[PDB]
């Protein structure tokens, strides 16, 4: 029944247009070139097809980088870049070198600052928030910047950090994330007064500005994949999005590349082999990466990284498409049981692919003997581009902001079955906010399954993450909405129930205008 | 009659402990330390005692890097670092790695901005001061920073870079200097007035700063050695204190390393082996460079500068000194009869030196065929804190600032042989700005010898410093001194002249509180 490309409408086909492709190359001619060259790079005969045809069914969506380069001479096809910061002057400058030269190219870009000396230390040394004003002048001078740094909570620094973005505060472009240990947190919570109002001012500054990221360091390292553990691969970071959980040291910056499963369709794609196709895809974007950055000045690091590692981080996309199109509430058991069925098979489906692709081509160095080609397979990215493009579906394991803000087709359906599907509804539905909950003529039930981000309970958000951790060896980019009347008191429990139960990451608390967190 | 070290008394002592040696060093024990240093590098039998000796009788003053790292494991004993920054984001990082590693060690740094594209090229760019934002920070985060910037007069983004300084502005640190060609200059003279309103915006900016720095591109290019002329290596911009004159380019970086003979003695030394001795000492420091910079991370352009060209920077100090001595007016026709002669000795006697270099150790590769170690021999440096240390003469070749700011010892002794050796008559002196210009007890003659540099004409220093520019292979850091009601009709036309007379760079403009730039 559905069209072939029926998600490459007018809307996505313009926006291509203006964002990724070239003057003189359609959507659909890119997509055959990606597919065909992607066949010829694996040299597996019926690839292309297979890959053409899972695009046309709408249950790929591929990330920008790889619209924009894969296959061709410009860019580069990968979608993060994080970096350790060495204490020196030798290493600070490697790391501004490669930020620049990836602030050009694109892709996003991070760094660990934890191992730079406190200011004050004999050499007297200025710290590490000096150093960061010259990765913010880096990404003011150099587009294609932006730039997330990571600092521990327990740095002899985190004051000066947690300033960041305030008024006259030298940084201002670059984002920054806060790494929170679990005894850290435990002193905390045990009454520690100086740890108390730390903490307090983080929330404080996160409130008022969507930030810092929260990096629970502890849960990264507890659950890396048995190599890194083997080898004392250590997590000190994430990347500029949070999703990202890959090791970076003195010789090795990690990179990854991405693309995304749509969930709207799993009924339809769970027993194909979409998602191998899509982990042998980003397999040889690795492959391109390599070949690219074998002699790009200032990018060994990450050359190094790919070549041993092979890091890769599949995605989804239209996780509250999904709910919505089986009319399933976001905050209930039923999405609960689809949450754990969906993120098992795609861990199943996506390691049986890493292990066939090393039968295939050999295990990279840092995997020989441990039967995969890939060290990292999953990772839950913002999609919100991504999620416009095909099909205006639901982004990442994101609830939809509202339901017209863009008509929810669900909705819409509903509607239409009610003979409610008339511009005075509609206005009133855009007047409340994108809200159905105002509407005497919508169930309970009805009204439960078009609860907007804002009215969902945060809670679920969190418990949801939590449960599907277990399956994705990196992490998930989760963004919380909370009311600006809520306590302190309420997000300090929301934030500690997130490291309680395993979460790697926190990325932005948004607001909103004037039970959610502590009921599910 | 005057003991050895006569000139390290009490205030060198505490001045050269504080600043440049280790603690449990004596300046005494790093002398004799760098002699013999010195003469086993050189392989020269009774080396060490002929530079010991030297030192002794205060004909040599030493550079600030070579006093804190010759001979030793740190630092670098280079007196500046000149880069070619290539139009391409690449060549930028690759600039700001060097910078910031020679901000680290010290030195001082520049750099040329003038090829780098203008704001709205196509690539749309930012231009070329956008990315000055980048060094003047990393300036701020790293030091020992030091930085002067370069840019064509006839460039883009000229408008750009003459509000640096101002209120507000993105660039607070980093110095700049300007290049100007002749035919620009005479298209100006000859009334365009676009040139003529930009001209007079940079006098302005001048008066306002001291700066910028103002270098005569095509005076410096027409007076390069023969063998730079011969392989067109370009001299694109000066050093940070605007003495030197060396090519840069995508390969290659320019350092020098200098010190200086003190012509208070040259009487006593002209007909010696001191200025050779000086030159071999210059080239073993260079061999140093060399050694150390070879593994050094970032630094690859000036090992390869310093390996191919050995460039030195031989200067003076005491001029004016040798002048009072004498009983000479700076401003005078024996004084540039004195001129005439200093500077000839030495570029006979550095040249002679370097040739007899050449013999024992070898051509560098520029110079296979053309008989000498050195591509250039001299340079003119500032000397403020060489000048202290080396018995408080005047610095390189600038006049005292005033006989009493330190008390003048060629006063003190005439004020002696008049009686007037008192406190009421010293008093007066410093009252009135450390002038005897007020004082009727000297006759004309006698006030004449003591001007201060305010007092002097300073088309004298312009006029000699182009009479003695013919005996220079590199420049010289001429300052001048002009009264704030100077109309800006004379300081054109001193400028002018200037370029006229073949100067290839101007310093600072300095104020004083409230026929000097047209008469001699
Ligand atoms: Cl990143
Ligand atoms: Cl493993
Ligand atoms: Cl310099
Ligand atoms: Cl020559
Ligand atoms: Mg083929
Ligand atoms: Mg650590
Ligand atoms: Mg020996
Ligand atoms: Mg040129």
């Amino acid at each position: 029944t559905r069209p072939d490309f029926e998600w490459l409408n007018e809307d996505s086909r313009l926006f291509l247009q203006r964002g990724y492709l070239l003057e003189g190359t359609t959507a659909l001619e890119r997509i055959r070139f990606i597919a065909e060259h992607a066949e010829h790079k694996l040299g597996i005969e019926g690839y292309a097809d297979k890959f053409y045809h899972y695009m046309a069914r709408g249950y790929f969506s591929l990330s920008s980088p790889i619209w924009s380069n894969f296959g061709l001479d410009r860019g580069l096809p990968i979608s993060c870049f994080g970096s350790y910061i060495g204490d020196s002057i030798h290493e600070i400058m490697v790391t501004t070198a490669e930020v620049g030269m990836m602030s050009k190219i694109g892709g996003g870009t991070s760094a660990y600052f934890g191992d730079i000396r406190p200011r004050g230390s004999a050499i007297k040394s200025d710290g590490s928030f000096n150093f960061s004003k010259l990765f913010d002048t880096v990404i003011d001078v150099i587009s294609q910047g932006q730039f997330a740094g990571y600092i521990d909570i327990e740095h002899g620094d985190i004051d000066e950090w947690l300033d960041i973005h305030t008024e006259g505060n030298p940084i201002q472009l670059m984002y920054y994330g806060v790494c929170v240990g679990h005894d850290w947190l435990e002193s905390m919570k045990a009454g520690d007064p100086y740890k108390r109002q730390l903490w307090a001012k983080l929330l404080q500054r996160k409130t008022e500005t969507g930030i810092p990221y929260l990096f629970f360091k502890d849960n990264a390292n507890a659950g890396r994949p048995d190599v890194y553990k083997d080898k004392n691969m250590t997590v000190h970071a994430s990347n500029l999005c949070t999703e990202i959980m890959l090791p970076s040291s003195n010789d090795e910056s990690f990179v990854c590349c991405l693309s995304s499963m749509n969930l709207l369709y799993f009924d339809e794609w769970k027993d194909t082999e979409a998602p191998e196709v899509l982990t042998y895809f980003l397999d040889v974007v690795m492959s391109e990466f390599i070949e690219k950055s074998k002699d790009m000045p200032f990018l060994d690091r990450a050359h190094r990284f790919a070549t041993r590692h092979r890091a890769l981080g599949l995605g989804v996309l239209g996780w509250h498409s999904y709910l919505q199109a089986n009319n399933i509430a976001f905050d209930s058991f039923q999405a609960m049981q689809k949450n754990n069925l969906i993120f098992k098979t795609l861990q199943e489906k996506t390691l049986k692919a890493s292990q066939e692709l090393a039968k295939r081509f050999g295990e990279p160095e840092i995997l020989k003997g441990y039967g995969r080609r890939n060290t990292t397979l999953m990772s839950i990215a913002p999609t919100k581009s991504s999620s416009f493009i095909l099909g205006s579906v639901s982004p990442s394991v994101e609830p939809f902001k509202s339901n017209y803000y863009y008509k929810n087709p669900f909705l819409e359906k509903l509607l239409q079955e009610k003979g409610l599907d008339t511009e005075e509804i509609w206005e009133s539905i855009l007047h409340n906010d994108g809200s159905v909950q105002h509407l005497e003529q919508l169930t309970d039930e009805e009204k439960e399954v078009f609860k907007t981000f804002s009215e969902i309970s945060q809670l679920s958000v969190i418990q949801q993450a939590a449960q599907r951790q277990k399956y994705i060896d990196q992490g998930q980019s989760i963004n919380i909405m909370v009311h600006p009347a809520t306590p302190a008191r309420d997000l300090n429990q929301l934030y500690l129930t997130a490291e309680e139960l395993g979460l790697k990451s926190i990325y932005y608390q948004y607001s909103m205008s004037a039970n959610l967190l502590s009921c599910s």
